[PDB]
């Protein structure tokens, strides 16, 4: 399907697009709210600009799509395969990111996505950029976080439990409020992040000391 | 007994002068190196920039007594009364210490020395340490209530069952020193250098609580 059937038919009011093939498509600026692209290729697609506020995304491959910009806000994206994707700018608050892959995904730059209130439960973000990126009150419930640039990011009251931190850049992280138990950290983001009010447990507490240089 | 009696026994070569009376004294400039000074009575008396050197003034009461730059290195002031003892600028490097009473005595505020002091169980309440050095010094189960460590350097120091409520610890280098048991405020564990510091579990737990983490 190409640009202007789509178009027409979502002015129609039709929203059932789910399995749809629109990779490579140009739908820069497009307004797709409500519509059903669950299981939709969207690979490379360009999609900036593009409204997509409550959208079902479940499952679509939107691997290096350019959402630049984007509405996505209370999107379902769950299990959504978004490696490389192009993010910057975007607004994704609200949305159900659970599962989903969006490793090597960037999201921000010395500018910052919105996931405020996102679940981001088990989601996959190895690698990814969110550098000034906004995750406050996101749920990252075992999320996977390795090598990822949270420089500046924040993170107020935002759930990492079980999450894995280990190489994240996080000069600047706002972790105020988090809960942090059971994630696994380097001992440089207990130097690094600011942490009040975070909930840890006793071993990360006993590391927190640590990482200052104290010994036991 | 006066002052010129005394420097005379000292210059004939007499050494035990256990016991005697030297309150009030002027022996500002005093060379009084291997003196048996135990059980002497030293109240307010004027030993600034004195040569004590290992004396032995053990229990000897030093209340008040001014010993501005005195050198005390190795001498013996085990359970000394040193109760508001000026001592600004002193030598107890190597000095012992212990069960003294050093509560209120001002130890520079130009510090005092007393790297590798054997401070066990002394009594420094409220005593002035900003900017002294006790390096190496031993103050197991001393108490530090209140006292100004501003400024002190108390690397590789014991602390072990230390108290430290009410001390002021601005600027305090407590690197590498023993702390395990001592009773700390939580801005010690804001303000003081603690690396290589050794502590408890239940310190630990305390030093992220007091940078605000929850448990």
């Amino acid at each position: 399907m190409n640009v202007g059937e789509i178009l027409r038919h979502y002015a129609a009011g039709k929203r059932n697009f789910q399995h749809i093939n629109l990779q490579e498509i140009e739908l820069t600026n497009a307004s797709l709210t409500g519509a059903d692209l669950s299981y939709a290729n969207l690979h490379h697609a360009n999609l900036s600009r593009a409204n997509l506020r409550s959208a079902d995304l479940r499952n679509a491959n939107l691997s290096h799509a350019n959402l630049e910009g984007a509405n996505l806000e209370e999107a379902n994206l769950e299990a959504a395969n978004l490696r490389g994707a192009r993010l910057a700018g975007a607004n994704l608050s609200g949305a159900d990111l659970q599962e989903a892959n969006l490793t090597q995904a960037n999201l921000g730059g010395p500018p910052g996505a919105d996931l405020s209130d996102a679940n981001l439960e088990q989601a996959d973000l190895a690698g990814a950029n969110l550098a000034g990126a906004v995750l406050d009150g996101a749920n990252l419930h075992g999320a996977n976080l390795n090598n990822a640039n949270l420089d500046n990011a924040m993170l107020t009251r935002a759930n990492l439990e079980q999450a894995d931190l280990s190489g994240a850049r996080t000069t600047g992280a706002r972790l105020d409020d988090a809960d942090l138990r059971g994630a696994t950290v380097d001992p440089v983001l207990w130097r690094t992040a600011s942490l009040v009010g975070a909930r840890v447990d006793v071993d990360q507490a006993v590391a927190f000391a640590a990482a200052h240089g104290l010994c036991l």
